[PDB]
């Protein structure tokens, strides 16, 4: 429980200290080891009956640790970290659903992961921004369907949807016309998914 | 978390074995000691960061333990256990809301408690039935408002409302005409409560 979280954050901080300003090829291996250590600790918290708030805490700590590795590195590494970050965010959201988490805690973790991806796209170039926008939209769809399965209200589902739609618009503001319509098609698909999830609710 | 539940259930079972068919007057004190021990363990699970499923398990175990004391006793004791059972269920529902539980788990615990009260009105007189229904309607309102605070959907909220309204109609069935209109006044007040929460 509380003992599992302390051991996990200690391993994450030590993993984060390594390969940070120490090599791109090593940072990718360290990040995959950081994401695996987080995934095992999340599954461990689920087995031992931990609160959803502890699960959110450990998950957010891991996502921010991956975020720091992606920023100070190249765009090739940033896309690799963002794919790892979104996959870890999926596992954490699935764990919260199995642990019986509230809609609000699912929204919090989802927003933390969406802002982290947005933080990578704004810092990078235009081709990277489109790659992050597609990753962000897929993760947003996963979170919206997790909220639906958890019993969330249309208010919170529409809330998480707007945050993801705003994040996609925020990427297009600092881009050319070619990037705008490449994000506009992503926005229409995410609005379609959000409309379907809300109609079932 | 898992360590707290095992110690609590062992205390509840031993407390239940005592005064089960064992004196009524002691059973009421044992039941108050039973609900007090469960309420302290539920607060303990919240402080140590326990999962909502562990809180539901311990709460349902305590509610059923009270249910056993109420059935093999008299109607006066059955009403006393039902008030204790409803108060404990309210604490457990609030603990679930503070712990970050899902709306489904809140609905599950609420239904367990509403059925436990209905089972006490079962095989009881009409005077006890009306007293149980008033307790059931109040606990139903508590659970519905907790569901709203937890971000529950209209489907889950309307589902819990249907269960509570159906439970009131089951009490009216096989009852006197004087009991039916007494339940009918309770049904209409729970209906507007559900409409206000659903809006």
């Amino acid at each position: 429980p509380k003992k599992i979280v302390k051991d996990a954050k200690e391993k994450l901080e030590k993993l984060l200290e390594d390969a940070k300003d120490g090599g791109e090829e090593l940072a990718l291996d360290i990040a995959e080891e950081l994401a695996r250590e987080a995934e095992k600790a999340l599954k461990e918290l689920l087995r031992e009956g931990a609160s959803p708030e502890l699960i959110v805490d450990l998950a957010e700590t891991a996502l921010r640790a991956l975020l720091e590795i992606a920023k100070d590195g190249g765009e090739e590494l940033a896309l690799d970290i963002a794919r790892i970050l979104a996959k870890l965010a999926e596992v954490a959201l699935e764990v919260l659903l199995k642990d019986g988490a509230s809609p609000k805690l699912i929204v919090d973790l989802a927003k933390t992961a969406l802002r982290a991806l947005l933080e990578i796209a704004e810092d990078g170039g235009e081709e990277l921004a489109l790659d992050i926008a597609e990753i962000l939209a897929e993760l947003a769809e996963v979170a919206l369907r997790v909220l639906l399965k958890d019993g969330a209200s249309p208010k919170l589902i529409e809330d998480l949807a707007k945050t993801a739609l705003d994040a996609l618009e925020e990427i297009a503001r600092d881009g050319g016309e070619e990037l705008a319509e490449d994000i506009d098609r992503i926005l229409r698909k995410l609005e379609k998914v959000a409309r379907d999830v809300l109609r079932k609710d």
